[PDB]
């Protein structure tokens, strides 16, 4: 109701997503969940874990109601799996509510939990339609809205191992979190937060492709990601482009594809060489978009290793992609990014945590007009399994 309690709620370790408490049961269990506008599932580890301290238990809450219902989530990289429920849930540093949600208790995972991310669950923030097992188990926020007076909306601060922090403010925006003017593109279909990209400039030059390409197979604004992700054709074109400014140094391929540091002297990093990235979004105004634009300090991301302490080491956090762009934590670091669902938009304005670089500034601008935006979207071809089922809404 005030944000003064949701502001710095998130914390995280670099590259391994921001996490809010939240807690679940009664008596009350405290737990570091992970934020993910990717996924629709609430889920927490549920069972012991060498990377796990803390988890759910289920026995030692007087309010859980076992479902006696199975989940199975693959991921292309591992995967969890789980009992369905329901418990009661609140948000210690969030609105001052309690709901019953739905809580996938993880039983057993692979490759899901990481050494030293310090978070047991996930939050799944997207819509309905891709949760699992299917689109009527109802997602957290919708329980959220349904059951309290709480407008449906969030909106996320990410401010950029190494130790991480920023907000999420649920049911409103808190106008200290941001500066400058707030540009909302259109969420084209609530199943992922998809969004239209209609043009994109690396330092000020033209891609130049058929806006299609940017949005292939979809966009999608994905807190639970690390990475600029780019489909393909349009990851070749940037990489070319940002190769072009940066040829005063040559890499090896390694680094081009995230595989190996890039040193400097301490101090020296030639940020002037790397160029700035705009990706202009679809405006709420057909014919209209808004840039946002991305600072190499947001997709050069340092890392530090023991063998060169006096040097400063940096990863390539944008890579190739073959299920469409994900504007990822890179991305949104840069943005106070607002989750309109209310209004089916999501709007960016320059974050209060701002990345800084000598002489230039990652930005939210508008608009531009053009001869449509454009149509830019991608038709995803219908398979006969998505065709079939029914959907009884
Ligand atoms: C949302 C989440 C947790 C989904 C996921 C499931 C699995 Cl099984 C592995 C990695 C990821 C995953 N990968 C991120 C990286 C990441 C951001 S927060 C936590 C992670 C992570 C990396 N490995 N496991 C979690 C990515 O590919 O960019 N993100
Ligand atoms: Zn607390
Ligand atoms: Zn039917
Ligand atoms: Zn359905």
């Amino acid at each position: 109701g005030s944000f003064v309690e949701m502001v710095d709620n998130l914390r995280g370790k670099s590259g391994q997503g921001y996490y809010v408490e939240m807690t679940v049961g009664s008596p009350p269990q405290t737990l570091n969940i992970l934020v993910d506008t990717g996924s629709s599932n609430f889920a927490v580890g549920a069972a012991p874990h060498p990377f796990l301290h803390r988890y759910y238990q289920r026995q030692l809450s007087s309010t859980y109601r076992d479902l006696r219902k199975g989940v199975y989530v693959p991921y292309t990289q591992g995967k969890w799996e789980g009992e369905l429920g329901t418990d009661l849930v609140s948000i210690p540093h969030g609105p001052n509510v309690t709901v019953r949600a739905n809580i996938a208790a993880i039983t057993e995972s692979d490759k899901f939990f990481i050494n030293g991310s310090n978070w047991e669950g996930i939050l799944g923030l997207a819509y309905a339609e891709i949760a699992r097992p299917d689109d009527s188990l109802e997602p957290f926020f919708d329980s959220l809205v349904k059951q309290t007076h709480v407008p449906n909306l969030f909106s996320l601060q990410l401010c950029g191992l190494a130790s991480v922090g920023g907000s999420m403010i649920i049911g409103g925006i808190d106008h200290s979190l941001y500066t400058g003017s707030l540009w909302y593109t259109p969420i084209r279909r609530e199943w992922y937060y998809e969004v239209i990209i209609v043009r994109v400039e690396i330092n000020g030059q033209d891609l130049k492709m058929d806006c299609k390409e940017y949005n292939y197979d979809k966009s999608i604004v994905d807190s639970g990601t690390t990475n600029l992700r780019l489909p393909k054709k349009v990851f070749e074109a940037a990489v070319k482009s940002i190769k072009a400014a940066s040829s005063t140094e040559k890499f090896p391929d390694g680094f081009w594809l995230g595989e190996q540091l890039v040193c400097w002297q301490a101090g020296t990093t030639p940020w002037n060489i790397f160029p700035v990235i705009s990706l202009y979004l679809m405006g709420e105004v057909t014919n209209q978009s808004f840039r946002i634009t991305i600072l190499p300090q947001q997709y050069l991301r340092p890392v530090e290793d023991v063998a060169t302490s006096q040097d400063d080491c940096y990863k390539f956090a944008i890579s190739q992609s073959s299920t469409g762009t994900v504007m990822g934590a890179v991305i949104m670091e840069g943005f106070y990014v607002v989750f309109d669902r209310a209004r089916k938009r999501i709007g960016f304005a320059v974050s209060a945590c701002h990345v800084h670089d000598e002489f230039r500034t990652a930005a939210v601008e508008g608009p531009f007009v053009t001869l449509d935006m454009e149509d830019c979207g991608y038709n995803i071809p219908q398979t006969d399994e998505s065709r079939s089922h029914h959907h009884h809404h």
